[PDB]
């Protein structure tokens, strides 16, 4: 239910019924032999798990400090970690007898992942997406439609991710008998922060096994970008009880923390109740975020991160648009890996942190997705660079 | 060198030395423990091998015939099988002491794969690409630039893949002491058809282990699309000596085999010589190499590898064609039914597998090589199919 003070289930009575049935089913099926037979089968044969853990040898040597490893969620089917949660919850929906999936999306990656998982399991898919996001993500919207999903543009409110979540919750209240609302991050009312984190925890379990195989020891630091916080919780959670392992979440610093154009909810947000949970939200109404990374757009953050921040188990930092863009280019040129702009925030901070650390020490960076989806954004900025040759 | 009467080394004397040195180096490193340790390390940790073998259960049940399995080369780093060969040859080049990679590309996929492998290994990369292809593939050209590679637009001739290969060979003759020419398909003079097939054979070795693990038996048919022929050779080669396993290569039927707008070199072409090999080519009465057409950008090489010409000759493999229309329907079908957006090249294989499955029995098994993912093709499909 709660993570310290944070999280909870602060919703109207119309949502209590749907959420209670979801909790019961989840407790029912999470450790069921037949459910896990199918989930592991799809994660293996369809999604391509396990993803590798890659030693960024050239990057490590260039910086001249700590060893930089990359957990390669960019290689998951769909090109992002979102698929892990999409498969888990969609299979849960199938086991519950649901025939329809709905989901919110901002960047379009979770919408694509949900569309993919729904197509896989023969379920109807409607994706709620803010009209301003629909406009910025033409090709992800087209991907969703190719996969058999319908994209419902949300014209209410600010026409962004927060509004898409609002419309999806309204839909689910009416249609929960046959519809499962597939939330895409560790956010919303209980049991969603737990369910999404549980379905992303495979990342950390693989990473722990892989780093023990590669280095004979646990990492000194784990760095992941934090939007809502699902990829970060996925890689963090299996290391939480290893006190050796430092955990660093990287939020979108945008145009600077002083500018008020960022998505650093943990850093500069206010504690409040929204979307059925107590957590940090940026504001005194909740406002749309800003980041070069379309995926770091949720105005709040998961309550388990708010908890880990308060008990000082994880540190949370910010990286600017400029810094993330530099890391996008650096990783591409140095390791031949084009990262998602979300993931590039984590790469950017890991590079700064590696410089200050010892050559015997180990950083794992969660590479939450690949950057094919971001090429239009990077082309637009790269085309506008003045004297690109000598700079 | 020869696959029956096909293959050879039809190059000027200036390239015999470089090809001899490559052949010597390859024979040495192919079975070297350290070379193979490093290659397998990069294929595992960087490229993400093994790729899974996926049972397309919904597609199988919709068609109501044979079991359709998909070898998921769409999940290799870069999104296509081209990476397997790019790493192999780039590592070979590094072991030979070379500092520079050059490569041809038409669709841009091999160009990207070469740029990725060169970036990984700290080598300079120049990609030769026909100006007509540069214009069609601006995002792949941009990918190559992001990876640190220099794309050289080829303005001579027809300004397509055949002209890029000619310029690449021109470069290599002058720069071979420090440059490796990283050919992207099972084409060119010996030893390239052999080397590329060997570096793609991992696909078939995995697929064989995976199908035995899944079903306890070898497949009845293997279906792969055939451009130059590398993804097909990769999945075919380990099953060649298994007599019961049928091999089906799928060429681009384009607007139709009678339309004169296709890339079916085995089905409709003539025996000829180009790019250092004796093989099947689409060539006119003047002996000149015709333009290829296909909705799939990657099925644009106007010939085919000599090992496929051989397998056709001895009737070990069958070669068929699938039209633009059929490939496009399969692109949509797979996306909707299995949640996998395939490359348009791979969709040719999917299209034929769907036709072939319907005729066959429910107990029988088909493996389709899904050579790449379709993210690169979304603009093409948006234009041709339209928005929804
Ligand atoms: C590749 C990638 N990496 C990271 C994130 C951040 O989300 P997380 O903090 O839940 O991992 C996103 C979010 N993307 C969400 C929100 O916009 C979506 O609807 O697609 C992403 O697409
Ligand atoms: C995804 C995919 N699948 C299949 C093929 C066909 O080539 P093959 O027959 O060598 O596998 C290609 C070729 N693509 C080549 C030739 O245009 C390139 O330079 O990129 C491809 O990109
Ligand atoms: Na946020
Ligand atoms: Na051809």
């Amino acid at each position: 239910m709660w993570f310290g003070e944070f999280g909870g289930q602060y919703v109207p009575e119309t949502l209590i019924g749907p959420l209670k049935e979801l909790e019961k089913a989840y407790k029912r099926f999470k450790d069921d032999e037949e459910f896990n037979r199918q989930l592991n089968y799809y994660l293996k044969t369809w999604a391509g798990r396990p993803t590798p853990l890659y030693y960024a040898k050239r990057l490590t040597e260039k910086i001249g400090g700590a060893k930089v490893y990359l957990k390669r969620e960019d290689l998951v089917h769909g090109g992002a970690h979102k698929t892990n949660n999409a498969i888990g919850q969609a299979l849960l929906a199938k086991f519950m007898g649901k025939t329809r999936l709905i989901a919110e999306t901002g960047a379009g990656q979770h919408g694509v992942a949900t569309a993919m998982a729904g197509a896989l399991l023969g379920m109807k898919v409607d994706i709620y997406m803010g009209a301003e996001d629909v406009e910025r993500q033409k090709m992800n919207v087209f991907r969703m439609k190719l996969l058999g999903a319908n994209v419902i543009p949300v014209n209410s409110g600010s026409r962004t991710l927060k509004d898409a979540i609002n419309e999806a919750l309204r839909d689910w209240v009416a249609t929960f008998e046959y519809t499962h609302y597939l939330i895409g991050s560790v956010v919303g009312p209980h049991p969603y922060p737990t369910i999404v984190r549980d379905f992303q925890s495979v990342i950390g379990r693989e990473a722990k096994a892989q780093i023990l195989e590669a280095e004979g020891q646990l990492p000194d630091v784990i760095v992941a970008c934090v939007g809502g916080g699902s990829n970060a919780m996925g890689i963090f959670y299996p290391f939480v009880n290893d006190k050796k392992v430092k955990l660093v979440g990287v939020e979108a610093g945008g145009k600077g923390l002083e500018s008020g154009k960022h998505s650093a909810s943990l850093n500069a947000g206010q504690v409040g109740v929204s979307h059925g949970m107590l957590s940090y939200f940026l504001q005194g109404q909740i406002k749309p975020s800003h980041s070069i990374a379309p995926g770091l757009d949720y105005p709040g953050v998961g309550p388990e991160h708010a908890y880990l921040k308060k008990i000082q188990r994880a540190e949370y930092v910010a990286v600017t648009d400029e810094e993330a863009l530099k890391a996008f280019h650096e990783l591409s040129r140095t390791e031949g890996i084009i990262p998602a702009l979300e993931s590039a925030h984590a790469v950017a901070y890991a590079m700064k942190l590696a410089k200050e650390m010892s050559r015997d020490e180990i950083i794992i960076v969660n590479l939450s997705g690949r950057g094919d989806k971001d090429l239009d954004i990077v082309l637009k900025v790269s085309g506008n660079v003045l004297e690109h040759h000598h700079h």
